[PDB]
C-alpha cells in the first residue's frame, strides 16, 4: 500500500488577547503512511477550564 | 491502495479577544496513506468551561 | 507497505497576551512510517484549568 504526502505551510501572527487557551485533542490526525494501523480506544476528555475577568480586550486610548 | 496528496497553506493572522479559548477535539483527519486503518473506539468528550467576564472587546476611545 | 512524507513549515510570530496556555493533548499524529502500528488505550484528560485576571488586554496610549 502507497505512502502518501502530508505538507503544512502553517504561516501565523498572533497578536490575540486570550485568558485561558488549550491546544487541540485531535484523535488520528496527518497519516501519510501507507499501511499503517492508528487506534485511540476510548479516549475520554472530562477536563474542566474555568475562566474569570474584569475586562479583556484592548484599550487604543 | 494508492498513496494521496494533503497540502495546507494554513495563513493566519489573529488580533481576536477571546476568553477561554480550546482547539479542535477531531477523532480521524488527514489520512493520506493508502491501505491504512484508522478507528477511534468509543471517544467521549464530558468537558466543562465555564467562563465569566465584566467586559471583552476593544474601546478605541 | 510504503512510507509517506509529512513536512511542516510552522513559522509563527506570536506577541499574544496568555494568561494560561497549554499545549495539545493530540493522541496519534504525524505518521509518515509505512506499515507501522500506533495505539492509544484509554487515554483520560481530567486536567484543571482556573484562571483569574483583573484586567488582561494592551492600553496602546
Amino acid at each position: 500500500p502507497g505512502g502518501g504526502k502530508v505538507q503544512i505551510i502553517n504561516k501565523k501572527l498572533d497578536l490575540s488577547n486570550v485568558q485561558s487557551k488549550c491546544g487541540s485533542k485531535d484523535n488520528i490526525k496527518h497519516v501519510p503512511g501507507g499501511g499503517s494501523v492508528q487506534i485511540v480506544y476510548k479516549p475520554v476528555d472530562l477536563s474542566k477550564v474555568t475562566s474569570k475577568c474584569g475586562s479583556l480586550g484592548n484599550i487604543h486610548h
